[PDB]
């Protein structure tokens, strides 16, 4: 029986700019690093960055919708939105609105986002306004 | 400040047989679907499948080492391996570490894992027989 997520492994095309990404501008704990590789984490989330000269740096036009969200408070969203503003991270475009969420790339061009609320709460949410054809279980 | 993962999002190209491997297949449990999409949870995981009309079948040779690991416990780790070689489930990787990790492909062809142990026994484990260039922080 499988039981959560127990690690997100991303490939990078360079090493020391990615680690500079997740460290010091979204505040992830640097546990070690190493010469191809460097191991974060993220509250309850296990990173790992793995160095991969097959990682291509692809536009956000021509990549799937394929995502990875984070948790942020209320509180903190707003400001930390407008930080990567300020830092000059670019931007992608989902097809639909889930709620609450910034969406943002890294280096590579993995699809990030910041999201406000928990599945419960989407599940409330749609419940009121859902996507068309749902149904829940 | 971000607090852990919110959510993963795989994009697919076909939801039907998404669903049947994430949920039936792997033991998921199915929240809510609509006609483009679907939300699952996988203990603490908020897992999303989005239909992507971008979304290739993708042979792992074609893309990089980007994958998510699922937590199972040693106990339950030989048979599920051995459900997933009974339903044809192809393997992208053999184990090569420390550790028991069984590496499979999804419909689509995104990198799955399963895997056993904590961020906090790897780092152990590499602080006996540390890899080339690690330094630990
Ligand atoms: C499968 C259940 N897990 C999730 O809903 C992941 S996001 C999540 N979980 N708690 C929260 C708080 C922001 C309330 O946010
Ligand atoms: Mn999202
Ligand atoms: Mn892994």
């Amino acid at each position: 029986m499988l039981s959560g997520l127990n690690h997100l492994t991303l490939a990078v095309s360079q090493l020391a700019p990615s680690v500079a990404f997740y460290q010091q501008l979204l505040g992830m704990t640097l546990h070690a690093r190493w010469d191809s590789g460097a191991y974060l984490s993220c509250g309850d989330l296990w990173l790992c960055l793995s160095l991969d000269p097959q990682r291509r740096v692809t536009p956000p036009e021509e990549s799937d919708y394929t995502h990875y969200a984070f948790s942020i408070s209320e509180a903190d969203f707003a400001s930390f939105a407008a930080r990567l503003e300020a830092a000059g991270v670019a931007v992608w475009k989902l097809n639909r609105s889930e709620g609450a969420s910034h969406y943002f790339l890294d280096p590579d061009g993995h699809k990030l986002e910041l999201h406000v609320g928990s599945l419960a709460q989407r599940l409330a949410a749609c419940r009121e306004q859902p996507y068309k054809g749902m149904v829940f279980f």
